[PDB]
């Protein structure tokens, strides 16, 4: 069903994540972590304290798809085991030093062709697929986008709900 999913998304904030490569999204799905550049890291940390749920919606550049979405379960932290991110050109490991823990809500993909009817008021009403890494997605557009994903029957949102 979708009722627990809607409860998790109630009054959530949504952020678009643009990964330059598939490897890092696969690592994130296996390990339940994400790292981003400092400008977005600060924004996510602020958002985490402000809303019952902060949702990251992942898209790998050039893939034409979203690869899933996840909920922040922590603010960023430094000093753990260095995550073996594949680093884009010009990006240093220190730039991804802050690690967020995430709980995946859906690990299925969604093609951009299926979200063409959704525009983001916080990015000039451009289709929600369009946006820089870290672009915030307005509540209604983000909720509807998440509800477009195929159900991920492997995930039990009961544990997620208890962290809210």
């Amino acid at each position: 069903g979708t009722s627990k999913l809607k409860y998790v998304l109630q009054d959530a904030r949504f952020f678009l994540i643009k990964s330059n490569n598939h490897e890092n999204v696969s690592l994130a799905k296996a390990k339940g972590v994400w790292s981003t550049l400092p400008v977005n890291e600060k924004k996510l940390n602020l958002a985490f304290r402000s809303a019952r749920s902060v949702i990251l919606i992942f898209s790998v550049r050039e893939s034409g798809k979203f690869q899933g979405f996840a909920r922040l379960s922590s603010e960023s932290h430094h000093g753990g085991s260095p995550i073996h991110w594949v680093l884009p050109a010009g990006m240093s490991a220190k730039m991804l030093g802050g690690v967020f823990k995430i709980d995946w809500i859906c690990r299925r993909e969604l093609p951009f062709t299926k979200s063409a009817h959704l525009t983001n008021p916080w990015n000039e009403h451009k289709p929600v697929k369009i946006g820089r890494d870290g672009q915030e997605i307005e509540l209604e557009c983000g909720t509807q986008l998440c509800l477009l994903f195929p159900p991920d029957e492997s995930i039990d949102l009961y544990q997620v709900i208890h962290k809210m």
